[PDB]
């Protein structure tokens, strides 16, 4: 679903503010993200090991990306107006993160649930149903283009998904 | 290896060597780690020792007390982006196409939308400097130290040349 230009502003207003927070937002994303997703930190040597919050708050290289992450979801948000544009970044970081860092698509699935969950949480003052469906349009469309890159590079996604173990007695 | 002659140029070369570019880049990731708090504290050293520099932000320009402009939104947005471009052009310093593009767009911005008088640049990159030698001073010989020069001169060489391609 594409989002309309009032959607696009809101978006665009309500992420500026969590952007002049860059780190701090990306780090709270981030180690919510592990924290409730420990199989995430597979790909990170210097942090898949850490247990406790405070430390993963800490850690360079989940801070790198942190910074990483909140740019290049700014160069999106800053260029919704611009479709072409808006598909090329993350083609660009879909297909580094199928072919360099072997992700599994539901990382980004679940990544992008996470983000929606803590801007709901940031701006619940401000979070009326017309807000709340741009930002869901928002995590659509950052999921639907990053997922095509992977299909474009020949990643093939299996229902069930890869790292689901095997039925002992299954059903068709 | 190069031959004498050839090291002499590479000393006044805007180009970091192999070994410059790894020293700026190891260095350069412990402070963009931690990108916004490096990024707003540089900013504010800045805007505090030129506040000639902070007509260019309409919603901070007013602003004397320090405190409140480390929690400007302008200001704290700006600390971050100046830092991911300065990151694209640290990790692309291999890639002197890249490097050049990145601050080609970044000058001519600043040129044409901006308006901002390009001798800023040379300031604000001196307190990088500054910052980085705070950070990093035991871990800092002198090839180290010109390392950084060398990559303050590209950042600045690059920025002035496209200011004078727009015609500045
Ligand atoms: C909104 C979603 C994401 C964005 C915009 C994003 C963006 C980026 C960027 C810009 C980089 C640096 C360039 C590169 O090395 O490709 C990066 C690196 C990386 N990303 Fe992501 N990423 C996202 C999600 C994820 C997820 C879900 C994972 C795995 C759970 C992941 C794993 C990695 C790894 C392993 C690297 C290399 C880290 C390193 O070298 O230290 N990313 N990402
Ligand atoms: C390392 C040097 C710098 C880098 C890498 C840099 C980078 C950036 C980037 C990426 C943007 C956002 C895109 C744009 O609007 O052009 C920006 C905006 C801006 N920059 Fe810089 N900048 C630097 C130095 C300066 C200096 C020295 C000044 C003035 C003293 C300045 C003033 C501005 C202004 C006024 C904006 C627009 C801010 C806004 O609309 O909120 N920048 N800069």
């Amino acid at each position: 679903e594409e989002l309309s230009e009032a959607e696009r502003k809101a978006v665009q207003a309500m992420w500026a503010r969590l952007y002049a927070n860059c780190e701090d937002v990306g780090v709270a994303i981030l180690v919510r993200f592990f924290v409730n997703f420990p199989s995430a930190k597979q790909y990170f040597s210097q942090f898949k090991h850490m247990e406790d919050p405070l430390e993963m708050e800490r850690s360079p290289q989940l801070r790198k990306h942190a910074c990483r992450v909140m740019g290049a979801l700014n160069t999106v948000v800053e260029n919704l107006h611009d479709p072409d544009k808006v598909s090329s970044v993350l083609a660009l970081v879909g297909k580094a993160h199928a072919l360099k860092h072997k992700v599994e698509p539901v990382y980004f699935k679940i990544l992008s649930g996470v983000i929606l969950e803590v801007v709901a949480e940031e701006f619940a003052s401000d979070f009326p149903p017309e807000t709340q469906r741009a930002w869901a349009k928002l995590r659509g469309l950052i999921y639907s283009h990053v997922t095509a890159a992977y299909k474009e590079v020949g990643w093939v996604q299996q229902v069930p998904n890869a790292t689901t173990p095997p039925a002992t007695l299954p059903s068709s």
